């Protein structure tokens, strides 16, 4: 068995190996990358996502989200308070202001300490889930707006044609902006490209140990757990590395820098935070190995998790027994 300790693996594909996305995902898994739940891919030195980022300030963040925390430093929830629209130019200015800017620090480790110590006492503003792409249309390799669709993968594997589309999303972040512990919708893969700015730190639980994380979460968030059998689908719960270690939960951590891809694998729980002003782009995707995870994915039916149009068909074809109840939650 490749990568038995489930370490996060880092790949350095050549420009030749960067041509065929599917084949490279398959190669990574042949080396055991999926066991970690997360991998880093450093693109070849010849490659670029686009020529410059000099002209992005007029993108609109229609609904910036203020992330308000409750709980204790290592075990908290966050809710998202809607703010008035602002442009990326205005957001970058806000990120850099004295109130919101990254504090002086020695290194990534010092900054990680300061994040877990102090995150709960601030409410950073996140420009999340903005439909769109920053990849130049002429970028042919690993262009997140030109991947094969999850609807075509399901059709190719299973023979059934379904409605739905699959497009990327942009994330504008600042210091302390936070992504809660989650897996992807329908336990899909994700890919995330850090286009510009300051780093993003990630934590991940191996897919084979996901249920250990869920069991801890039910103990740490007991009211949430009673309210819904899959409350991590709400994307609001945070548990620190210190707390995970104290409870024997297997995990790994890695920091992503501008110009690097991350891939999360089916049923790999992940969480993390931004170091300062940045811009990431991400999309879900599927492979043949995903299908079995799709069929077994938990679902939120309490009504909070409210998800895309395109998830309907996945639940309808892969989870016909669940479909009724899950759709009652959606409607
Ligand atoms: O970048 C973020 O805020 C969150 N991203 C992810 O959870 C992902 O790419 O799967
Ligand atoms: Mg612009
Ligand atoms: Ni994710
Ligand atoms: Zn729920």
């Amino acid at each position: 068995a490749q990568n038995p300790n489930c370490n996060i693996m880092i790949f350095h594909p050549t420009k030749e190996e960067f041509n065929d996305f599917d084949k490279y995902i398959a190669y990574m898994e042949s080396q055991g990358a999926h066991r970690a739940g997360l991998a880093k891919i450093i693109p070849p030195k010849e490659w670029k996502a686009r020529e410059t980022y000099d002209n992005i300030s007029e993108i609109l963040i229609a609904t910036p989200l203020q992330q308000v925390a409750s709980g204790r430093a290592g075990v908290f929830t966050q809710y998202h308070k809607k703010k008035k629209a602002m442009t990326v130019g205005e957001y970058r200015h806000l990120a850099n202001s004295k109130k919101y800017q990254t504090p002086p620090h020695q290194n990534f480790e010092d900054l990680e300490r300061k994040y877990w110590k102090n995150r709960i006492y601030n409410s950073p503003i996140y420009g999340a889930d903005i439909s769109g792409s920053l990849f130049d249309e002429n970028t042919k390799q690993w262009n997140l707006g030109h991947l094969g669709t999850i609807q075509d993968l399901l059709e190719k594997e299973c023979g059934v044609v379904i409605e739905g589309v699959n497009t990327p999303y942009l994330y504008f972040g600042m210091w302390k902006t936070t992504f809660a512990w989650h897996t992807e919708d329908m336990d899909l893969y994700s890919i995330n490209y850090l286009h510009l700015g300051e780093p993003k730190t990630w934590y991940v639980v191996p897919p084979e140990h996901g249920q250990r994380l869920e069991r801890l979460a039910r103990e740490l968030f007991p009211g949430s757990s009673r309210g819904c059998g899959a409350f991590l689908r709400h994307k609001v719960a945070l548990i620190s590395p210190t707390v995970l270690k104290e409870n024997g939960i297997p995990f790994n951590r890695i920091t992503q820098e501008a110009g690097e891809f991350m891939v999360t694998f089916p049923y790999g729980y992940h969480a993390g935070f931004n170091h300062g002003f940045n811009c990431a782009e991400a999309i879900n995707f599927a492979t043949p190995r995903w299908i079995d995870y799709g069929k077994m994915a938990s679902q939120c039916s309490c009504g909070e998790a409210r998800v895309t149009f395109s998830m309907d068909a996945f639940v309808r074809i892969l989870q016909p027994e669940r479909y009724d109840l899950w759709k009652r939650g959606q409607d």
